[PDB]
């Protein structure tokens, strides 16, 4: 007995790489003040959290704060011209705040495009037929703060980045859909982030990702803040959403 | 307590309403061509949808005003018997918009009829949009368009589905229909009442990606691939198991 060739509805991504792969987390709290952004207190309990997370899961994980647009770009051009041959996926996180196709970097904003592309097709062979999970927590930044040189609080942003799409075997996650708010909290960090990584302790070595993704949208659409803290938070219901261009099922079980 | 495994309750006496709005022809102001194939996808997806338990309602060629008419009757009766709601758009779109047969209508005012405080009988119920629209150009042959419609979400509960995401084409054959519309019905048939409704589209994108486009009758289609996408809202698992 072996498996023909023969449609299999239950296929599953090969995860039997000598390594998982490589956990990206770009992390921004921070901005130029000629950019006129806000900072965002709680972000670094985000970074934690998430490289806690996919580090049990056998990620490699590499994070960096408050790149420049060209360090940012460098350093992704760098991860995507290596081989992956030995890894089983790739994993990139962007944490700051974004406007349209956009992501803000410490001076500059990056078309998503531009940082998918890097590794579509042969571009990036060796991850061709690989999962490529780009996981996005970025929003507007609320602007009421001047164009100088400069507990537990609810910060409340306006979705803002639009949730693209990027390629096969791409599948793009985003902490929240046009018409609804993000929500992040300056101690305890992003509801997204928080309860994505609440599920992938609980659930994310045996569930498949996108169903566990799927978790994290029930979790965050069901939460609610405070109403006696911001009353006009009251009513900026968080709606997140992944847009898959996966052609396998995904699970991260545990590797033998 | 919280249950990883929740699905949607699709225990209703029925299963809901699958509108279908196909588009073959437009107002020639509008200089769009004509799309060959689409009936077949219509007749195709009825049948699909139909035995899974659907009342399935298709209209050809409306007008804007029309099919505005149409969607919002739909969304002002009661849901309260059914389980889902499912709208199929064949046409041609551009960023936004689908084309109607002679203006164009934003697929946010379409989606948002059905949005919790306009629809209070689909409150968490799955409210799943299939979009077959891309660019029109300006025996089965292949036409192929390059993609032109924004893969937009939609709401909680909704599930956006799209035949293609930008940067690649969709492909319609005169005779046997559109690629996606194609590869969606043969896995409803084969694993609709069955299979968990993402894992289904995750197929789908497979079997359309795997499509070779390497000898093409036409040399101009070569290389143009299509990669669909759906972007999903669920909060559930979602089965459509024999009621
Ligand atoms: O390219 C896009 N543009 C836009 N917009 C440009 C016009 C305003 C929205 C929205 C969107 C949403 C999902 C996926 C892609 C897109």
């Amino acid at each position: 007995f072996y498996k023909r060739e023969m449609f299999d509805p239950a296929e599953k991504y090969k995860m039997d790489h000598r390594r998982r792969g490589i956990a990206l987390i770009f992390n921004h709290e921070r901005f130029f003040w000629h950019l006129t952004l806000p900072e965002r207190r709680g972000t670094c309990a985000d970074r934690d959290n998430l490289t806690r997370r996919f580090s049990d899961l056998g990620f490699e994980v590499k994070c960096f704060n408050d790149l420049k647009a060209e360090e940012l770009l460098l350093k992704i051009h760098e991860v995507s011209t290596v081989s992956h041959a030995d890894a089983d996926c790739f994993v990139c996180v962007f944490l700051s705040h974004g406007e349209g196709n956009h992501i803000y970097a410490y001076d500059a904003k990056i078309e998503i495009q531009t940082l998918t592309g890097l590794f579509k097709g042969d571009k990036c062979h060796s991850l061709v037929g690989k999962p490529k999970i780009f996981i996005i927590q970025a929003a507007r930044g609320n602007q009421h703060d001047v164009p100088v040189i400069p507990t537990n609080i609810t910060e409340v942003d306006a979705a803002s980045v639009y949730t693209l799409p990027a390629g096969a075997d791409f599948l793009m996650c985003y902490s929240v859909a046009e018409g609804y708010y993000s929500h992040r909290e300056t101690v305890n960090g992003s509801w997204y982030i928080q309860d994505l990584c609440e599920m992938l302790g609980k659930y994310g070595s045996s569930l498949e990702f996108t169903e566990l993704l799927t978790l994290v949208n029930r979790k965050v659409s069901q939460r609610r803040v405070d109403f006696c803290k911001d009353p006009s938070a009251i009513g900026k219901k968080q709606v997140p959403c992944f847009a898959s261009m996966l052609t396998k099922k995904l699970h991260f079980f545990p590797k033998s």
